[PDB]
């Protein structure tokens, strides 16, 4: 029973690790351009289809590298995807593509119980980012875990709204406050990372890539037994919960200051302890071509205790210690440019615990 | 400037390729005797100093003239040594012996720059090794290459550990944990084949054939331009590094599952990808009197997306496929049983490229 995870704090055992290897800057089409900051547009204009640059991504790989001996000196077991040229371009009846990398294992796999399931992505050069993880899956297969794959779409034109103003406009809030996003409910598509799991209870985000039918097909596929539940923030461009709202311990939660939960109520009157960071420090000249300057708080548990932080996040290091929380500081300010902090890079497959509620 | 290479990977336009004629069994002697598998002492007691089996060399010979078409077609330009009658046997002032081959130009020309370098060899059927070579390299010199001979060593009685446990005891470990094998500290030895070039870098291994004092003088000729490091690997028969530790392009490196390398963290450090290959699938049948199965993994890059692997081992072949690497699949299996694969039967005398460090 390798696979078994309930949550995001319980004692650590077995962790996926991703790779920084060959990872190409995705076409810039419309689904892309709608998470991409301004800054960055230009570079994803002539860049796509080509490999991030090098002399960072060896920088990267350096610091997972590293990451993995201290998961190793915790007693962790780290298991990497296998390592793929995410250049080749692919074509399926309804498009053709060049990938993206699988450096975030946060993206596609979610472990539910005994249970993998990897998640049918939204975007086109993430089509086949599955391929990476396969001699993983099968051995936990062999071994008796539950392995599950959501429905891959097709993504046809249709999944996309081609007329979404990504053009900047911020009205994207409105459209966002209506659930309308760059992705339309043509067919289910979500990434793993909008859920967010804490026992009998996972919550998740209708985000630019999780729409309400991927969010109903995981509802319907888990239920009885789960409960996912919708929740919403101030958020403009929603990629991803973990970087919003980290669950970090049993009724404790990260809530980025600058994306309030609609439903903070629902965990104010559960009992909950709501805990808002302090900002970032990462320079504003440091490339981050995939997310925000919040990869802070996306930590990493090894337990209740301790929590894997970045090593230049001072002020963040300082609350956890004022918790009570020993933090384990690695560097990984260039694979943070890749889009993904501790929680993104890694995906738990054993950690040790119960199937418990924590909503009462 | 014919000459001119500084690592394995650059786009290769010209090289030498070995020979199979005329080969013959090295006489049972002690360093002989280290490098032998017990399956095949009675092979070497009854046949030193006759020649290699005929119908097998035959074989051999078929297979590397085709090796030789494919190098054409894909544009490389070959040379090959002289024809010699390895069955001569010759006798200095210290000891007396037959040849072997000239089938293998890695493991005695090796080329840094614009120079090629004649290895000094540490057996004593190997000593006269050069002579095949010759014109090949007065030509390179005519045409402006600098021309190196390590100094040729006396392999007087005193170079030979006449006591090594070769009778099989693997604490041969032990004594290689202590950088203690067949060859003592006599005087300089070496085999070119023990060093593995990147550019500025140049890794090399104390073996059975390369001493502390051969690496020294290499590490003295070439600073301060190229900077020599020693590294080691769990191996108790070592032998050339190129099926070991087999470096395929910038920052990206073969590492032989069962022979770890013990600075393996000075290469994760530094943002190197390490790939172990899959077993090979040679048949234990197949006789491999000079080397392990791991001639596998002794593929030759004709750039960074070619590589010259062997038609039969699939599995390897899989794996650079996944990585974007194109196959140039050539069978070589008799020729294997002279003891090497592409990278051993050739040496790459010009890749078109720049000095150019990637250890950062």
């Amino acid at each position: 029973c390798p696979v078994s995870s309930y949550n995001e704090w319980d004692p650590l055992e077995e962790v996926i690790v991703g790779r920084a290897e060959n990872a190409c800057v995705p076409p810039f089409t419309i689904e892309v351009k709608a998470n991409t900051y301004e800054k960055y547009w230009p570079f994803y204009q002539k860049q796509g289809g080509h490999y991030f640059p090098k002399d960072h991504l060896k920088k990267a790989v350096a610091e997972i590298e590293e990451m993995c001996n201290i998961l190793k000196t915790e007693g962790v077991t780290v298991r990497r995807p296998d390592p793929i040229d995410w250049s080749l371009k692919y074509k399926t009846p309804d498009f053709e593509s060049t990938g993206l990398y699988s450096a975030m294992p946060r993206d596609i796999l979610i472990v539910v119980g005994n249970e993998i399931i990897e998640a049918p992505m939204a975007w086109r050069s993430r089509f086949f980012e599955y391929r990476a993880y396969r001699s993983i899956i099968k051995d936990y297969f062999h071994r008796g875990a539950k392995w599950t794959t959501a429905p891959k779409p097709t993504m046809a034109d249709e999944l996309y709204n081609q007329d979404y103003p990504i053009h900047s406009v911020e009205d994207r809030h409105k459209l966002a406050a209506q659930g309308k996003f760059v992705t339309t409910e043509f067919e289910p598509c979500f990434d793993a990372a909008d859920f967010i799991r804490a026992g009998r209870d996972i919550f998740a985000q209708r985000s630019q890539v999780t729409n309400y039918l991927g969010i109903e097909w995981m509802r319907r596929h888990l239920a009885p037994d789960y409960r996912v539940h919708i929740i919403s923030f101030k958020d403009p461009n929603p990629m991803h919960i973990d970087a919003t709202f980290n669950i970090i311990g049993p009724g404790i939660v990260l809530s980025n200051p600058d994306r309030p939960c609609h439903q903070i109520d629902l965990f104010k009157k559960a009992g909950w302890t709501i805990i808002t960071p302090p900002t970032p420090i990462i320079p504003d000249d440091h490339p981050l071509w995939m997310s925000s300057k919040w990869l802070s708080m996306n930590v990493l548990m090894l337990d209740e205790k301790r929590v894997m932080v970045d090593a230049n996040e001072v002020p963040i290091q300082k609350m956890f210690e004022k918790l009570g929380i020993t933090t384990i500081k690695v560097n990984i300010r260039n694979a943070n440019s890749l889009g993904g902090g501790f929680h993104c890079w890694t995906c738990d497959v054993r950690r040790r615990g119960t199937l418990q509620s924590y909503l009462d």
